[PDB]
């Protein structure tokens, strides 16, 4: 399955999407993660994008459709992938059209995770997350068993730098603008499908695996 998981900020496409991997082993692709990846590395690329990311703006098309080209050519996704939060422009979005073709592998579908803007701020400012695999809890909605550690490897829990209100704001902001667009492009390509996001999150995922 060539899948690409698409959504407001905080409306749950890592949640789904380790489901989704653990189910069917794609590999996730998460553009924020890679991003993320390149500025603990401290990478060129990582101090070119974080003072984007650091904002709640987007990095720029041109670099963030070449690390997705790159990653997509590397031979764990021949067995298919799972795409989280790229494209979230139509122009990535086209990018990813022309990109698919050129490695013979069209995308099966575009799942929509969709949740109230409104709810979003405290799913984010709650969210933590593991230092070691990156999977995300939250203090109220998804509590780690013991706290402050991960379940999985005992990796400690922190939240992520662009989890505060104010760069929160600016992400929604900056995504819901682009939203609309990108649903008119994948409806009009046939492979859009809509999930209810605002569910427990195992219901949520009842949803996403019928879909499949
Ligand atoms: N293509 C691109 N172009 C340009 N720039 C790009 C780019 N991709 C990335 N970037 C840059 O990188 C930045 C970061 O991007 P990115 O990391 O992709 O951030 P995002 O799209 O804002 O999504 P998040 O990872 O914050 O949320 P999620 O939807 O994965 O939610 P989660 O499952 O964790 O869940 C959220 C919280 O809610 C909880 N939760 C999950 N599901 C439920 C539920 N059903 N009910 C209640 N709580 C739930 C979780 O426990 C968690 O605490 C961007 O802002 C931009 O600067
Ligand atoms: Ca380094
Ligand atoms: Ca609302
Ligand atoms: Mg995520
Ligand atoms: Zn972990």
């Amino acid at each position: 399955m060539n899948l690409v998981l698409m959504g407001l900020p905080g409306a749950g496409k890592g949640t789904q999407g380790e489901r989704i991997v653990e189910d069917y082993g794609t590999p996730h692709i998460s553009t924020g993660d890679m991003f993320r990846a390149a500025m603990k590395e401290e990478t060129p690329l990582g101090l070119e994008a974080k003072s984007y990311i650091d904002k709640g703006e987007l990095v720029p098309d041109e670099v963030t459709i070449g690390i997705v080209k790159e990653r997509l050519g590397k031979d764990d996704c021949e067995r298919g992938f799972l795409l989280d939060g790229f494209p979230r422009t139509v122009a990535q979005a086209e990018a990813l059209e022309e990109i698919l073709e050129e490695y013979g592998k069209p995308i099966d579908y575009v799942i929509n995770i969709e949740v109230d803007k409104d709810v979003l701020m405290e799913r984010l400012t709650g969210r933590r997350i593991c230092s070691v695999c990156g999977t995300t809890y939250h203090l109220v909605f998804n509590p780690p068993k013991t706290p402050g550690i991960c379940d999985k490897d005992g990796g400690e829990l922190y939240q992520r730098a662009d989890d505060n209100e104010e760069t929160v704001s600016k992400r929604l902001e900056v995504n819901m603008k682009q939203t609309q667009p990108l649903l008119d492009f994948y409806s009009e390509k046939g492979y859009l499908a809509n999930v209810n996001g605002q569910q427990d999150i195992q219901d949520v995922y009842a949803d996403v695996k019928d879909l499949l």
